[PDB]
């Protein structure tokens, strides 16, 4: 006789449900910390997943040791586990590989495995608008790769170096940071000029010079609030009604309405020719199977064409300004590069002349390689995957988290890694190199390889495709920079420690540079 017991059970959830307010909060808490706990235990029985990192508090799991520094994070996880892991990230499970096999795994995966769209559209697709990226199934993104990519060729580039030269020394005459002919020295906020400068030789080179123009109104706020739902907090609540998010929605049909504003009016002129981006765009943005883009379409894949360049970029001259302010020696090592390819400054700089500066490209490599602008890559795991040459199986619903930033800074790979050295670059200057087999997915032949411990700019079929615009605007920046200036830290100050909180690990700030005049005297023409 136990349905005695049965009565009991019955009499004690009773008893359950009676118990004071106190006591049941009490236990609405201690009763999932509690599952949670035996549930990991009864995890780390099965030798078909990968080791879990343990975490006290259910659902947010790792969340903050992995938000604040995360490289550490997978350091400490990789002593402990090796180089597979998961570790449960406010709601989800998130799997990593670390090194090259991992690059392998998760940036060469089949298609049908992983999807990028299905990490990141929740927080794209509000802040671009709808139809394009990551709000279109893959195929659509490949073709949209190649659509951008008939904007970035090496006569664009010849173009777009003077433009973006005469935007810095504009911005060197009248921003409130340099004024060169007023002041031969002053202290700057890196991460006030960086982006300004950005989206300024940004916008007039691929969005052309009317919409360069608005960047002098208070239009250019605008471009701010995008920014704010851009962010590692949108990362997780999507969509609650409050008021940056407005400001976000705005911003987006605001500055959509203003491209598709030109892009109408250009068509209504026939005012078409082989300026900009939009241009491009608006000569060749029909999909295979004859559908066309529509002037939404084409205006949101401008914003986010130009958001995520935005804020790379800015992030990285950013730390070239920092590690070179130590660094005398590499100003003066530059400089000399400089003068000798530009003939003592009495050759205009030119795309061509930009490639035979392998010093400055190597300063941008070796930056590159310690400061990855994204310290993690995201896919969502459509179906169960198995892992080569071992018992794990990655189940559908798992995220794989991938980390080339991470191997850049191995010692293993990277002889020194903590130590900014551009000549561990020597006679290998290039952006990025294929060293063997291509592959095309449709935006043109890639490497098939993605195994390089080095991989700023991803690899597979969803890699950049905007490394070389990143190099020639980067490049004249840095040339131009070079040769006017010299600078070094405020007394004690040094290289800042990354900020991993934001969308981008750009430094943590105020990050403040002296620049002083190479030639006090020199002035910079024009009217204003
Ligand atoms: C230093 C500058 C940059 C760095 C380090 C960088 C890095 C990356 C990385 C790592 C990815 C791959 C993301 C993934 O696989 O999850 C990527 C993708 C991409 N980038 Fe860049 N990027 C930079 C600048 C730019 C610029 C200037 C543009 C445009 C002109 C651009 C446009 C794109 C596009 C369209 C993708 C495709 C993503 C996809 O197919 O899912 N990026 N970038
Ligand atoms: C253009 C579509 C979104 N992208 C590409 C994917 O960007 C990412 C990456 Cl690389 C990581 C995470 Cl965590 C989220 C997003 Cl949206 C960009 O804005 N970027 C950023 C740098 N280069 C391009």
């Amino acid at each position: 006789i136990v349905g005695e017991a049965l009565e009991y059970v019955n009499i004690g959830l009773s008893h359950f449900l009676a118990l004071p307010l106190a006591q049941r909060i009490s236990l609405i808490i201690i009763i999932p910390f509690i599952y949670n706990i035996v549930w990991q235990l009864l995890y780390s029985l099965r030798k078909d997943r990968p080791p879990l990192v343990f975490y006290w508090i259910p659902w947010v799991g790792s969340a903050v040791v992995y938000g604040m520094k995360p490289y550490e994070f997978f350091e400490e996880c990789q002593k402990k586990y090796g180089d597979i892991f998961s570790f449960v990230l406010l709601g989800r499970v998130m799997t990593v590989y670390l090194g090259p096999k991992g690059h392998e795994f998760v940036f060469n995966a089949k298609l049908a495995d992983v999807s990028a769209e299905a990490a990141y559209a929740h927080l794209t697709t509000p802040v671009f608008g709808k139809g394009v990226i990551y709000d279109c199934p893959n195929s659509r993104l490949m073709e949209q790769k190649k659509f951008v990519k008939g904007a970035l060729t090496k006569e664009a580039f010849k173009s777009y170096v003077p433009l973006i030269a005469e935007e810095v020394y504009k911005y060197f005459r009248d921003s409130k940071n340099f004024r060169l002919n007023e002041r031969t020295t002053g202290t700057i906020d890196v991460m006030v000029t960086q982006p300004e400068m950005t989206i300024f030789t940004a916008s007039r080179s691929l969005l052309g010079k009317e919409m360069r123009a608005k960047l002098d109104t208070d239009f250019a706020y605008l471009y701010s609030d995008l920014d704010k739902g851009f962010t590692p907090i949108n990362f997780v609540f999507p969509n609650l009604p409050l008021e940056h998010y407005r400001k976000r929605d705005h911003a987006q049909k605001a500055i959509s309405g203003t491209y598709m504003s030109l892009i109408k009016e250009r068509r209504k002129n026939n005012d078409i020719q082989d300026r900009d981006l939009i241009d491009s765009l608006m000569k060749n943005s029909t999909y295979k199977d004859g559908v066309k883009m529509t002037d939404q379409e084409i205006a949101n894949l401008l914003i986010g064409v130009l958001m995520g360049g935005q804020h790379t970029s800015a992030a990285t001259s950013a730390w070239i300004l920092l590690h070179l302010a130590e660094r005398p020696d590499v100003q003066q090592e530059l400089y000399e590069e400089q003068m000798r390819v530009l003939d003592g400054g009495k050759k205009e700089l030119t795309y061509d002349l930009l490639q035979e500066m392998p010093l400055l490209n190597q300063t941008i490599k070796e930056t590159l390689r310690m400061h990855h602008p994204l310290h993690s890559l995201f896919r969502k795991v459509m179906k169960d995957m198995h892992v080569p040459n071992t018992s794990y199986v990655i189940p559908a619903g798992y995220h794989v988290l991938v980390s080339p930033g991470y191997t850049h800074l191995r010692d293993e790979y990277f002889p020194n890694a903590h130590q900014f050295n551009i000549h561990r670059w020597n006679n290998d200057s290039a952006s990025s190199y294929s060293v063997g087999e291509e592959v095309d997915y449709g935006f043109g032949a890639i490497s098939k390889g993605v195994s390089s411990p080095y991989l700023p700019f991803g690899g597979g079929r969803h890699r950049c495709i905007g490394e070389h615009f990143a190099y020639c605007q980067l490049g004249v920046l840095m040339s131009i920079f070079i040769r006017t200036l010299k600078w070094h830290y405020p007394e004690g100050k040094t290289v800042p420690p990354p900020d991993f909180t934001s969308m981008v690990t750009l430094p943590t700030g105020p990050a403040k540079i002296i620049w002083e005049k190479r030639n006090p005297e020199q002035k910079i023409g024009g009217r204003h």
